[PDB]
């Protein structure tokens, strides 16, 4: 696309109501017919992804064979463990890549974003490595322990607003006012290329993949991974996964244009996105095979699945793609194929397991 700099959003509003969802069961593929994208643009992405300095902050995370899930489903079920990054999610990658491309002058001024979660941690970490002040704007109502999490990384946290939107608005206007570069959570080529490095790793770690399942909030992660994969392993399906109650990418792809959901279920907070990105929606139209929807009980059961493997806890958004991959395997009776799901993060309040156990128990 082109960069959207100053105009307010005018994306067509859609009332988020059960009657609008495609009538599919969990794991049933909502088909996308990819348009292909541009050869030169994709090539530029490939090279930028390969040149990305993410390893200044990130590791090549494990691609782990999930034994129990594999035995149950009769496939080779692999989980890409981005929850094993320093900040417990993949988001250090995009943030560092984009920030590392800023001029030394821009970095000396300092950067700004609004977040009290996974993106905030990635940005703060990148700020520390790049020796620059990152101002993270959070609502005044933010649990002290998350403020400390970001301050621990060296973030200059600022309290403002009662919701993420007011904090965000304030961070954005404070951006134009103070002349600070805004670091976007997903809607940016630099960020997309950072997340794309996960495609490189997965492909390096495993060939002959039937499908890679990827959680979709804003669409940065999937756009990045799909960009690498559709050039390097074109026969592999790239499938996005979303909660029924937050199906903004699915609805957008179905309508043929971005769509703004009136409200979203927040159980999977990281993917509770009302409006997908401009760059990322275009990449999905161009590249991905389709979308799969999951419910909160399926998400919760996936958290239990991973616990049952090694007693690690994923956050709800981090388990979304696992739920999607598993459901897809059962729906299509996939057998003896390689399946990858991305475990995208593990920053969840301990107390949320109260609700998760309740939903996981439904079987």
């Amino acid at each position: 696309m082109s960069p959207i700099v100053s105009v307010p959003d005018i994306t067509a509003p859609v009332e988020n109501v059960p009657a609008i969802l495609p009538k599919v069961v969990p794991g049933e593929l909502i088909v996308n017919k990819p348009t292909g994208g541009d050869s030169d643009e994709l090539f530029q992405y490939l090279v930028d992804i390969l040149a990305s300095p993410v390893y200044d902050v990130a590791i090549e995370s494990p691609l782990e064979l999930a034994e129990k899930l594999s035995d149950r489903l009769g496939v080779n079920f692999y989980i890409k463990r981005e929850d094993k990054q320093r900040v417990f999610s993949f988001k250090l990658r995009g943030a560092y890549n984009m920030m590392s491309n800023l001029s030394r002058e821009e970095l000396d001024k300092g950067v700004i974003t609004a977040s009290a979660g996974n993106h905030a941690q990635g940005v703060a970490l990148a700020g520390q490595r790049l020796n620059c002040v990152a101002k993270i704007v959070m609502p005044t109502t933010t649990p002290q322990i998350k403020i400390d999490a970001v301050r621990a990384l060296g973030g200059d946290v600022v309290l403002y607003g009662k919701t993420f939107d007011e904090a965000q608005t304030h961070a954005l206007e404070l951006s134009e006012k103070d002349g600070l570069k805004y670091i976007p959570p997903f809607d940016d080529p630099g960020v997309i290329k950072g997340q794309g490095t996960i495609g490189t790793e997965i492909n390096r770690q495993l060939k002959d993949i039937h499908a890679v399942f990827i959680p979709v909030g804003g669409g940065g992660l999937i756009a990045g991974v799909a960009t690498f994969f559709k050039q390097i392993a074109p026969n592999t399906k790239i499938i996005g996964v979303e909660p029924y109650g937050a199906a903004s990418m699915t609805l957008s792809l179905h309508e043929g244009h971005r769509v703004k959901l009136s409200n979203v279920d927040t159980f999977a907070d990281g993917v509770a996105v009302a409006l997908v990105g401009e760059y990322t929606f275009a990449k999905c139209q161009e590249l991905i095979d389709g979308m799969v929807l999951v419910a909160n009980d399926g998400i919760s059961a996936a958290i239990k699945d991973v616990y049952d493997e090694g007693r690690n806890i994923l956050e709800t958004s981090g388990a979304v793609a696992i739920a999607g991959a598993a459901a897809y395997c059962e729906f299509y009776k996939i057998k003896n194929e390689n399946i990858v799901a991305i475990a995208s993060g593990a920053n969840m309040d301990f107390s949320k397991l109260h609700k998760v156990t309740e939903l996981a128990g439904l079987g």
